[PDB]
């Protein structure tokens, strides 16, 4: 058995450099949702929210991470803090993902009163209710679900602890029960499930509108070759109403204001020598549309186009962030459910279980590279703050 300090030393070292790397990171996220007021919105809120759980798990839990991996000699409600405090961050960031998603929903599902139903002030007082709720989920078991009733004696006489104290360790205070039926199963995997059928309902969402605003665009073509053809008033007709309806659903389904009333009132001047049986004086009536429709309602097609690829853009990056947070920490919880589930099964080695953990911390170092990749806005800011 090679001294424990060496391979101690590699695990505090990466450890610590995983610190360095979450708080500087985040601590630039916030400073740019400080500065600019373009990234001040309800969304960044909870990024902000979310890069606040990642600064104190390089201030406070890698740290703590380090001592109980030591095994010192504490009284047992303490050791349950710094076992537990990591579990409050990690379920902060679970709210505030669940919230960038809902938030991300509501935007591209009821984008017409979603200004006024997401406001600034009633994001952070939701960010404040998750912050409570995090500490209650993270540190039940300094509530009673704990081990400290039943202390291993021989391990604390073995290391010198005094009376009342116990050797610090994870596993000898927080109850495997609690990790994985409550944490784990009710208070992380649940919540992801949800973000997963939430980001399902989105991108179905963004899929749908496009295929409507596709199928108005062809069914304004379409009917106008239908007209140029036709041979009787009640063809044209027939056409005209069914443009007339399909102009009007694109005006509600959303300069702009001016084209579409045009485009209905160019239609109503067809319709009206339509229904007094002037069939070609309707065609020609008729053909004064596709003017219109060059110079208005194409333009209006590419911008409510290119807004909800904007909007799938800005969904891919959120749910980017979401299965990056699942990936870094599932590998955590199943070593868990292995151990639970099965206790004839072999124990996990001692150095699988630093790698879970470091993999774990890594999370808080990612979110900050993923706006920078992808978010224009927030990769600018950077580049300021950094030169200045
Ligand atoms: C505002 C921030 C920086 C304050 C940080 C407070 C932290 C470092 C404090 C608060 C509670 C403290 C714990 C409370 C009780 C005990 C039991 C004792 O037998 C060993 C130390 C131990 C386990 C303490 C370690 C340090 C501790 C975790
Ligand atoms: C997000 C997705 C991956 C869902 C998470 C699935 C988790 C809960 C699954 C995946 C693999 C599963 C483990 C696979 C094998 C064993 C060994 C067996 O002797 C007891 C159950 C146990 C320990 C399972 C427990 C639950 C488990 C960890
Ligand atoms: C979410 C993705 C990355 C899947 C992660 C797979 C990881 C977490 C899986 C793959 C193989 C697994 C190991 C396979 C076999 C054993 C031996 C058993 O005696 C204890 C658990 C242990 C040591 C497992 C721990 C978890 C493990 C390392
Ligand atoms: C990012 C932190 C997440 C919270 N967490 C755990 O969830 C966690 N599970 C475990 C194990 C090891 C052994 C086999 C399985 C059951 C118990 C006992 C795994 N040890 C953990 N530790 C600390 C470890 C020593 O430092 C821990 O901090
Ligand atoms: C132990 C520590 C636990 C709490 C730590 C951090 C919370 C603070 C970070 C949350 C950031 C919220 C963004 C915000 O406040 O913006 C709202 C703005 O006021 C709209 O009016
Ligand atoms: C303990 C420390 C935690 C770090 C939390 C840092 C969060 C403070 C950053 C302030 C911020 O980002 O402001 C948001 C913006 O001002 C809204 O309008
Ligand atoms: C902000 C940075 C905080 C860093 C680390 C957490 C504190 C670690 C706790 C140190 C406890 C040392 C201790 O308890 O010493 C054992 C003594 O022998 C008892 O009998
Ligand atoms: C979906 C995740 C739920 C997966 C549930 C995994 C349960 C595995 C289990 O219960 O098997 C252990 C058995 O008791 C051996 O003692
Ligand atoms: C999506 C959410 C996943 C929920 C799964 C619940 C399944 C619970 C597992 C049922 C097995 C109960 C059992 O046998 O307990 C294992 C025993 O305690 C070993 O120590
Ligand atoms: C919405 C949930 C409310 C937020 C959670 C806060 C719960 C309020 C009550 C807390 C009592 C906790 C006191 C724990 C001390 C335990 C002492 C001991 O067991 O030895
Ligand atoms: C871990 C135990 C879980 C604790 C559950 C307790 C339930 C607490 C839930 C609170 C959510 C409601 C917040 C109400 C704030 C006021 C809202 C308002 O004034 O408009
Ligand atoms: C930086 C040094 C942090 C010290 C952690 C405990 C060292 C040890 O394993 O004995
Ligand atoms: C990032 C990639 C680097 C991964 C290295 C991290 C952990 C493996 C180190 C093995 C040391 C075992 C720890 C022993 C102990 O803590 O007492
Ligand atoms: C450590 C936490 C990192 C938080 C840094 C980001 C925002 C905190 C508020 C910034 C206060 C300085 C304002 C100065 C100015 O407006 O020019
Ligand atoms: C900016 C916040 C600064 C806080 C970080 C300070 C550095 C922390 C580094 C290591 C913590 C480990 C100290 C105690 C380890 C256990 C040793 C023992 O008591 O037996
Ligand atoms: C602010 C930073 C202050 C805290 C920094 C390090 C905590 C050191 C932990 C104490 C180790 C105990 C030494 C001993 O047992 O003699
Ligand atoms: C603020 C955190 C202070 C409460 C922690 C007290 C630990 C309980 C104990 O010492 O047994
Ligand atoms: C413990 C409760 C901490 C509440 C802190 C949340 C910050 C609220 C906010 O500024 O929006
Ligand atoms: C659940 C735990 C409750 C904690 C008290 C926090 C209530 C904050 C009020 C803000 C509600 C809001 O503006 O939407
Ligand atoms: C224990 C209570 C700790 C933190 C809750 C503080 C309430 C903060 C105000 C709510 C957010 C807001 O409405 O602006
Ligand atoms: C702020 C959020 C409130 C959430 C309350 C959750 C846990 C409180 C835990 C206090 C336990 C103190 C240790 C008891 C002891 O001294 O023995
Ligand atoms: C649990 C593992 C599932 C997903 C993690 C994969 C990493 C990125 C996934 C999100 C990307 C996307 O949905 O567009
Ligand atoms: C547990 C697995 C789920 C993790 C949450 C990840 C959210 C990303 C899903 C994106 C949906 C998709 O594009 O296919
Ligand atoms: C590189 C990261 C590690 C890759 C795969 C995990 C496989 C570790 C399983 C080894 C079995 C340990 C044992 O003997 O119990
Ligand atoms: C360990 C995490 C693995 C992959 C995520 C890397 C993030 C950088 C991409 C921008
Ligand atoms: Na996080």
């Amino acid at each position: 058995g090679a001294p424990p300090i060496m391979g101690s030393s590699v695990y505090i070292t990466v450890e610590l450099a995983i610190a360095v790397l979450a708080i500087l990171g985040n601590v630039l996220v916030c400073w740019a949702v400080w500065l600019n007021s373009n990234l001040q919105n309800v969304t960044n809120y909870f990024v902000v929210s979310l890069a606040a759980a990642d600064i104190l798990v390089g201030v406070l839990a890698i740290p703590f991470a380090i001592t109980i991996s030591t095994g010192f000699c504490a009284a047992c409600h303490g050791c349950l803090f710094i076992a537990c405090f990591v579990l409050v961050l990690a379920q902060s960031s679970i709210f505030s993902l669940l919230a960038i998603a809902i938030d991300r929903y509501i935007a591209i599902a009821i984008p017409l009163r979603y200004n006024g139903l997401v406001t600034g002030t009633r994001a952070a007082g939701i960010i404040a209710i998750c912050w409570v709720l995090s500490f209650a989920i993270g540190l039940t078991p300094m509530l009673g679900w704990n081990n400290c009733g039943q202390p291993k004696e021989g391990k604390a006489h073995s290391q010198g602890c005094g009376e009342g104290q116990v050797a610090c360790l994870f596993e000898d205070v927080v109850p495997m029960n609690y990790m994985v039926y409550f944490n784990f199963f009710a208070c992380v995997l649940v919540p992801l499930l949800l973000m997963l059928g939430v980001y399902l309902r989105i991108f179905a969402a963004a899929r749908r509108q496009l295929a409507d605003l596709e199928d108005n665009w062809e069914t304004l073509n379409d009917n106008l070759k239908v007209i140029e053809k036709a041979d009787n008033a009640a063809q044209v007709k027939d056409a005209l109403t069914k443009m007339r309806a399909a102009a009007l659903d694109a005006q509600k389904a959303t300069d702009f204001r001016h084209g579409f009333d045009i485009l209905v009132g160019q239609i109503d001047d067809a319709l009206k020598l339509a229904n007094e049986g002037k069939v070609k004086e309707a065609q020609a009536a008729a053909e004064q549309l596709k003017t219109t429709r060059n110079a208005y309602i194409q333009k209006y097609l590419e911008r409510a186009r290119s807004t909800l690829q904007k909007e799938v853009h800005a969904a891919k990056s959120a749910a980017i962030i979401a299965g990056l947070f699942a990936l870094c920490w599932l590998p955590l919880h199943i070593i868990n459910c292995f151990t639970f589930f099965c206790p004839d099964c072999s124990h996990a080695p001692l150095w699988l279980m630093y790698l879970a953990i470091v993999l774990a911390h890594t999370n808080s170092v990612v979110n900050p590279f993923i706006y920078a990749y992808r978010i224009r806005e927030f990769r600018q800011t950077f580049r300021k703050i950094i030169r200045s």
